[PDB]
Order: structure tokens, then C-alpha cells, then sequence
């Protein structure tokens, strides 16, 4: 597939629709999610497709390398590690991201994963916390979606 | 991935969850749905993963090798047409399907497609007119989910 999708939703008010595109070499990923208190909120690739337990379902951070959390610009980082979304005073986060290890097929294929946004920042892994090595301290998951494949 | 998982939700009563798991060259299809009218509908995989506009962005019937709908024994079916589900008097469908064409990987992997349950039973192409030989007549979309990768 060359292009993807995904609709966010969760329990409140966070909602929002991110798309995929695979252009040259890398992924380019657009979209919006609206409903966010201002300020930074983690967003990364689930491991699973799964809402049948909503967001929790979906399982850690989509990491096939087996490595720590970090965030997209550190060598040691999981695969599904984006940064953080940045909202502002209106509830609004426009993502602008490209990422280099995402695929949209093969090994590093995310189709049929889950994108998360989360309550908190994520701190890129450097909390200094066990949990900061796995989450970022990112929080609690406001809203989620499966990544399909679009026309 | 050898597991995968829909959840089913639409504009109305109709929700279910849908398992599917590699098994030799087929995909066995296990689940329920609930909130049906009594009797047959339609159950197919549909194109796009796209929720972007309920079930109708999800696209036509999976048909990668071009061919006409029928029913899922059928030699000439779509790779998505997987017949009807049955509900109860209490609106309760218990799936239970064992397809060879379905896959959950490869070019033929509906991972990252949609499920979709149907207001009327499909015809499996037999219905006599050509709108049996796209849809098999089966209605108007209830309820969709993207199929996602599962533990
Ligand atoms: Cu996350
Ligand atoms: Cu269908
Ligand atoms: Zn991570
Ligand atoms: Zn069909």
C-alpha cells in the first residue's frame, strides 16, 4: 500500500483523522486531532489493531528492534515513537510528520496498527524513570484508531 | 501475523467482534454480532481500511483477481465475499467461517481492510440481475470495522 488511514476516537472529546503517505524513500504523515488540552501530547504506533478493550488493547509501542523508548530523532527509540502532537489554545494539533522507520509495508509496516495520542507529553525517554524507558510518561491514552489502507 | 480482530461499530444497534486466524492456507473467521433483525446478512471484506465516512468509505468488495461476486464456496466470488451470517431471534449472529481465499498476509491479506455486516442477506450472485453480481444485493451497510493485527 502507498497510502493509509486512520480515525481517531476514545471515551471524551479527542477525535481526529491522520494520513499516511509512503513518498520516496520515507512516510509522510498529515493530519489533524482536535479536542486536546493545549500543549504537547505523546503520539506513536501501537503494536496491535485491537480495540476490543478500547485503547488498551492495542498493547505497547510497535518495536520490532527491541529497543528502548526515545523519541523519533534518537537512534534508540521504538519504531512507533512520533514525538509529540502539539495543540493549541483551540483544542487543534496539526501533525506535520515524516518518519524513517515506519513502512507501510513489510517488517516495519503499521497497517493494521494503532495510532495512539495521549493525555500527557512524552518526554522522549529521558525522564530518568523506568516508565520514561517505555512510554515516555506519555499517560493515558484519550483516543485511538486502526491504521487501514486507503485508496 | 498469523491473528487479526475487527470490531464492529455503525450508525445504529448493529456491533460485533470478529477474530480471524491463519490456519494452513485459510483463515478461520470466529466472532458474533449483535442487533441484527432475525435471519441472513451479508458479511464481506471491503476494499479500504478508510473510516473516514462510516462504512462508505470502506469501499467496493475485495476483488484483487477482478471477478464477479459469489457466494464463498463459489469459484467465481470476490476474495472478500464470505456469504451470510445468520441471526437469532434475539439478534445474535455466532460466526464461524473457514475460507481459503481470505489471508492474513501476502497481496490477498485483508489486514488493514474493513469488515462490513449488511442489511439483507447476500445472494450470492444468484439474484438474477446485475447489482447480484456486484454486491449480491445485500444492503445497505450496518456496521464496519478495520481489521487489525492481533496477539
Ligand atoms: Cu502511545
Ligand atoms: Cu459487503
Ligand atoms: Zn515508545
Ligand atoms: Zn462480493
Amino acid at each position: 500500500a502507498t497510502k493509509a488511514v486512520c480515525v481517531l476516537k476514545g471515551d471524551g472529546p479527542v477525535q481526529g483523522t491522520i494520513h499516511f503517505e509512503a513518498k520516496g524513500d520515507t512516510v509522510v504523515v498529515t493530519g489533524s486531532i482536535t479536542g486536546l488540552t493545549e500543549g504537547d501530547h505523546g503520539f506513536h504506533v501501537h503494536q496491535f489493531g485491537d480495540n476490543t478493550q478500547g485503547c488498551t488493547s492495542a498493547g505497547p509501542h510497535f518495536n520490532p528492534l527491541s529497543k528502548k523508548h526515545g523519541g523519533p530523532k534518537d537512534e534508540e527509540r521504538h519504531v512507533g515513537d512520533l514525538g509529540n502532537v502539539t495543540a493549541d489554545k483551540n483544542g487543534v494539533a496539526i501533525v506535520d510528520i515524516v518518519d524513517p522507520l515506519i513502512s507501510l509495508s513489510g517488517e516495519y509496516s503499521i497497517i493494521g496498527r494503532t495510532m495512539v495520542v495521549h493525555e500527557k507529553p512524552d518526554d522522549l525517554g529521558r525522564g530518568g524513570n523506568e516508565e520514561s524507558t517505555k512510554t515516555g510518561n506519555a499517560g493515558s491514552r484519550l483516543a485511538c484508531g486502526v491504521i487501514g489502507i486507503a485508496k
